[PDB]
Order: C-alpha cells, then sequence, then structure tokens
DNA sequence: GCCAACGTTGGC
DNA sequence: GCCAACGTTGGC
C-alpha cells in the first residue's frame, strides 16, 4: 500500500461529506471521494 | 484488536 | 475502462 501525500486538496480536507458512495456504503472500505489523495488516483 | 483506507478484480 | 465489493495492510 501506498501512503497518501498529505498535501493535495483532498488531503487537506479533514471531514467526510457524508454523500458519496463511500461515504454512504461503508461496504466499500473507500475513503470519502472527496478526500482521496490525487496521488494515490493514479496507478504506480 | 479496532479502524481507516489501499490494491485488485469481477461485473458491468 | 470504470468502480463497487472484498481482502488486506498498517497506524494506533
Ligand atoms: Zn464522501
Ligand atoms: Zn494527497
Amino acid at each position: 500500500k501506498r501512503k497518501r501525500c498529505g498535501t493535495c486538496e483532498p488531503c487537506r480536507r479533514l471531514e467526510n461529506c457524508g454523500a458519496c458512495t463511500s461515504c454512504t456504503n461503508r461496504r466499500t472500505h473507500q475513503i470519502c471521494k472527496l478526500r482521496k489523495c490525487e496521488v494515490l488516483k493514479k496507478k504506480v
């Protein structure tokens, strides 16, 4: 697993949105879509 | 042991 | 080609 960059706009966000697939569907095991690190959205 | 969330992949 | 679902790690 890679680590989030910590400094992109999504990484800086503190709150989960509550409304995306991640936030409403905890079965996904994903971070809030608005918080997903821009670096991690690119495949290795 | 809990909890958050990354990597993979099957289903579309 | 995308992404929801699952298995898994890794910080604590
Ligand atoms: Zn969200
Ligand atoms: Zn980031």
